[PDB]
């Protein structure tokens, strides 16, 4: 007997290892309630990739000029070597910008005094102040520019809530900061928005009195959560993820279902049931287990389980002992009120067959149903056609057709109940059928057992008023808490179910009092806030995953593993044990994420980064864009930044070999053949280089000696072409100056010169709001109260519980 | 001779599945009350008062 | 040495791939071929294809193993029908699943 339980544990562990649900279910509540609204990031300084730097310049003869020039240089020149590494670096930059993207900006916080201003001028940011001071003190600056720096002013319009500040920014930096300023997430907040933020079915419920006892200034802001419905359709073809989602929703719902109050005394009800059932005078092999499990704790557990399972759309398994006919009698009410599609098919079939073959068919003297599993009809569906009695037949018809109805409210799919369940009127039909069964002969049944069954049926039937009140309470609590759901209530048969003891159903049926309990306004607000936080986080993490996947694909990062992205996404969803996610579902999630379009903000940031990739990379001083190996002697170019330099402005006129493709393929036949035969070529790819200032190195022709290692090792990661920088700073520049010769080399480094700092092209006026306050908890502005539970009414304006 | 290109084959399998050993472990079975247990003729197996 | 950083089966195939790729005498075409050796996943069909280096007889044996496996799909209907028909047809027993 224990061996079979061990084997069952083994098989259930095998099944459970495929579900990413955290094993201590109750911890899911903490992990869900820890999900906060998207953190509102604020900018403290302007986003900058470049800064102006003073660099020495040289004349056409290679002599160092007496004045430096301003050029744009990367603040952090940390670019890697290799084209693939550069593209990975730019993906990392994209992720950095996304993480540090401000939700809103207030330029006055970053404004600082302009030292040279004659009229109390201010600039954003302190870096702008440093740049402006450096330009003002420079001797080569135009007098007009100096006067403008002394005169340029900020404009603060407080009545308009606007601020304009001068700023010095590189065009890429200005583009980024302008996008941040122009596309802030904050929107105006007023009491109308907060009132509309409440679920519409709660604003209409007379049991809740909502007031706006707060005044919101026009400078009030809030960030709207992203409440798009599921773009991944996790209810479809993701069995394990959907099991986890439904389990988390069920755990969350259990925490918000109210606790029952003023239940019937358990001792009195137990003695009543013992007296009516007379089990001591029977031949039952379960004499004491019959009434075991009937207590207030079990009744509360049943209430919570039913409402939470319906709210989360989690499948339920019915656990019962067939010999316990009181459990079956209570299950009749359970099947009356709870939609039959909320139970796993086998459990519903088993419970219905037990009811049919223990109570109903024996009552009418019918041959016990020989049900065949897998039949499209349930046992009740057969019994309805096979039973002529109108009471039992009508009850069976309702039980057969009481599935959830689908309706979209405020863009959210909701599973709603039959109006007869909502008002509890179907309990009257259940009572009618129960009375009919209590009056039946049970032709061949022993009379003591028949009397016990009929007295149990009467036990359930004489609680008609209590059961009507209980059904109305269940339906009202379900509807009120469903008003707080923001994600579509998809009905899927989950892998694992929530076990429901029919003894707990008996507890609820036999111990429910007349005390109405409804969700507290703060409980409703907490449930709605948790649901909104989970939905918004889900959408934001979908957006992040889709953005990163699209960036990796469009950046041609073919060695990137989207599995890591999907794992990070599931981890940030906070309710998945990623180790237990099946691989097929992981790859399906990857595909579905790939198919989604990218969010507008992230897509725009990626467009900026992609279009400025080339300029940012060529601004680097650590890597070059390639190397031309031309076995003819080529005059060293004369450049202001170097003096004489073997620099190539373009690769025109040379066959190009992509170093990334050569590295990946491993076929060095073509490159080897060209290097052995001295065929002019251009090796293209982000390359580190050595700056050689020695004229003797140029005469020794060392720049041409750095390519044989490619043939030797069949590697291109160690290729470091020589860049000549021959100027008056060279120890042997006298060789250039004092002899009649043309400095030439057989190799050129394909690289770009820096961008000169132009004041007119870098001076901008950044505009923002003077100030505002961003709020997160809108429902904190709502004063919510509830009527006395005695006076709580249902959808039909009658009291939820009337047996008073 | 070992031809590397000619020796390459794409082996295809199911990406993932779980194999179960005891099917009846997934079935929970119980009995009706023995007093009401019936035989092949639809009557109770034991009938004597 | 895969361009896409893909996977192969088994580890012995990877050892052969490394030995061939690193060998100085290997033709560049073979290195190109090794660079493209990656797996393909069809999640919708629940299928995966992996490159492997196998002798024709070895490939025949492993192909037979792959194409003649003993596992069949399992669902609730199959588990229920695993019970003898007369036990299920017996009204004295109630069978349930969760």
């Amino acid at each position: 007997k224990t061996k079979e339980e061990h084997q069952k544990e083994v098989q259930y562990e095998i099944l459970q290892k495929t579900i990413p649900t955290f094993e201590p279910k109750e911890s899911i509540l903490k992990k869900l309630e820890d999900i906060k609204p998207e953190q509102v990031k604020k900018q403290t300084k302007l986003f900058r990739i470049f800064e102006p730097r003073q660099l020495p310049v040289y004349r056409a003869n290679g002599e160092k000029e007496l004045r430096n020039r301003w050029y744009w240089k990367l603040k952090r020149d940390t670019l890697p070597d290799g084209d693939y590494d550069v593209r990975e670096y730019f993906l990392n930059l994209y992720d950095q910008v996304l993480t540090e993207m401000p939700d809103y900006l207030l330029l006055k916080d970053m404004a600082v005094e302009n030292k040279n201003s004659r009229d109390a001028g201010k600039v954003v940011d302190s870096e702008t102040a440093a740049i402006c001071d450096a330009i003002f003190q420079d001797e080569e600056t135009e007098g007009v520019v100096r006067r403008f720096i002394a005169e340029m002013r900020q404009r603060v319009q407080a009545d308009r809530n606007v601020v304009n500040y001068p700023s010095i920014l590189h065009p890429i930096d200005h583009a980024f900061n302008e996008y941040f300023l122009q596309h802030q997430l904050v929107e105006p907040l007023n009491n109308d928005i907060i009132f509309n933020y409440i679920p519409e079915r709660i604003r209409n419920d007379v049991n809740y009195i909502l007031n706006m006892d707060r005044n919101l200034p026009s400078t009030a802001r809030y960030i709207r959560p992203n409440l798009l419905q599921d773009r991944l359709n996790l209810h479809d073809n993701f069995e394990s993820l959907w099991d986890t989602i439904t389990t988390s929703n069920y755990i969350l719902a259990r925490s918000v279902v109210p606790d029952l109050k003023e239940l019937v005394s358990t001792e009195a009800q137990i003695q009543k049931m013992s007296q009516d059932l007379q089990l001591e005078a029977l031949t039952i092999q379960s004499e004491t287990q019959f009434l075991t499990g009937i207590n207030s704790q079990a009744a509360n557990d049943c209430f919570k389980t039913l409402i939470a399972a319906m709210l989360s759309q989690r499948t339920m398994s019915l656990d019962f002992v067939t010999t316990n006919y009181m459990s079956l009698i209570s299950g009749m009410w359970l099947l009356t009120v709870v939609p039959n599609d909320m139970f796993i098919r086998e459990s519903l079939v088993a419970c219905q067959l037990a009811i049919i073959n223990t109570i109903i068919y024996p009552a009418f003297g019918m041959q016990r149903m020989h049900y065949r599993n897998g039949d499209p009809q349930t046992p009740f569906q057969i019994a309805e056609q096979q039973i002529q009695n109108f009471q039992v037949a009508n009850w069976l018809h309702f039980v057969n057709n009481n599935q959830f109805r689908q309706v979209v409210i405020d863009g959210v799919l909701n599973q709603v109940l039959n109006d007869n369940i909502r008002n509890g009127h179907v309990v009257n039909q259940l009572m009618e059928a129960l009375m009919q069964l209590s009056r039946q002969q049970f032709p061949t049944m022993p009379v003591d057992y028949k009397r016990s069954i009929q007295r149990g049926i009467l036990l359930l039937s004489n609680r008609l008023g209590q059961l009507v009140d209980l059904t109305r309470l269940l339906a009202y609590n379900y509807e009120t808490l469903m008003a707080c759901i923001t994600m579509n209530m998809q009905h899927v048969q989950t892998l694992t179910t929530e076990k429901l003891q029919l003894t707990s159903v008996t507890s609820l049926c036999m111990l429910i009092g007349n005390a109405t309990v409804i969700p507290s306004p703060q409980t409703l607000f907490h449930y709605y806030n948790v649901n909104v936080n989970f939905h918004s986080n889900y959408n934001e993490r979908i957006n992040d995953a889709v953005a990163i996947i699209t960036a990796a694909n469009r950046l041609n990062l073919y060695q990137k593993k989207m599995k890591s992205i999907v794992e990070d996404f599931l981890k940030r969803l906070q309710i998945f044990d990623i180790s237990r996610v099946p691989d097929d579902q992981m790859y399906r999630l990857r595909d579905r994420l790939r198919l989604l379009p990218v969010e507008i903000r992230r897509l725009d940031i990626f467009n900026l980064i992609l279009m400025n990739m080339e300029q940012i990379e060529r601004a680097s001083d650590k890597i070059a864009q390639g190397v031309i190996i031309a076995y003819r002697d080529m005059q060293l170019e004369r450049d202001e930044m170097y003096g004489y330099v073997n620099i190539a402005r373009n690769l025109d006129g040379f066959q190009q070999i992509n170093l990334e493709e050569l590295m990946r393929t491993g076929d060095y036949a073509q490159i080897t053949n060209m290097l052995l035969n001295n065929q002019p070529v251009a090796l293209v790819g982000a390359l580190p280089f050595i700056t050689d200032s020695s004229v003797i190195s140029l005469v020794a022709k060392l720049d041409a000696t750095v390519f044989a290692q490619i043939v030797k090792l069949r590697k291109v990661d160690t290729l470091k072409p020589i860049l000549y920088k021959i100027n008056s700073d060279s120890n042997d520049f006298y060789l250039v100056a004092n002899y009649d010769w043309v400095p030439t080399s057989t190799t050129k480094v394909y690289k770009q010169i820096p961008q000169q700092f132009d004041f007119r092209a870098s001076m901008h006026m950044l505009t923002s709001n003077l100030t505002f306050t961003v709020y997160s908890d809108l429902l904190a502005f709502v004063s919510a109260d509830t009527v006395e539970p005695i006076n709580a009414v249902a959808f039909d304006n009658m009291r939820i519980m009337n047996e008073l």
